[PDB]
């Protein structure tokens, strides 16, 4: 609930890249502050994003909700298997993730 | 190479359940000898399979090829994200997996 609120806030007040393909592309280029993955993200994409994120020291938060659920959290009617926060805006998502438990 | 040949042999000469949903169903009921997962299997399904497989001591081999590729290895035109060997038939898949 807290994380989902933080994600929506980042999307509406900051800058968030939506989609697994786009997320990987941005992270590969070293851009981004935080990666959030849906619980049903394809394993290969999951490993790709974690590999590139690791290379640029970008944290990755593994969510439990589905890609369609994550899309809805972002206020979208389409699935989002992964997203990348470029700018957290007024969100506290960065801090929430830091003590993720 | 060898693994793919072994998988096709099991499908053709033995009994293999195709599909992530069916695989989980069978393993959840304690049936099966070996699970093979495609490289792009959804993470949640992957975790579910490994959880139930673990409960009935059923080995799980994580493949690198995609679901559509695995389907083709099985001689099918459709994607197969996971499969369950009920009977290896004439295949040596069990031995190969032991690695």
């Amino acid at each position: 609930m807290d994380v989902n609120k933080a994600i929506r806030t980042a999307v509406d007040t900051g800058k968030v890249i939506l989609g697994s393909k786009r997320t990987i592309k941005f992270v590969k280029h070293g851009e981004g502050k935080l990666v959030v993955l849906a619980g049903n993200i394809p394993k290969d994409l999951e490993e790709d994003v974690k590999y590139y994120a690791k290379l640029s020291n970008i944290p990755v938060y593994q969510h439990k909700i589905t890609s369609l659920e994550l899309g809805a959290v972002c206020g979208k009617p389409f699935p989002v298997a992964a997203l990348l926060v470029l700018d957290e805006g007024l969100s506290n998502i960065m801090e929430l993730v830091e003590k993720k438990e």
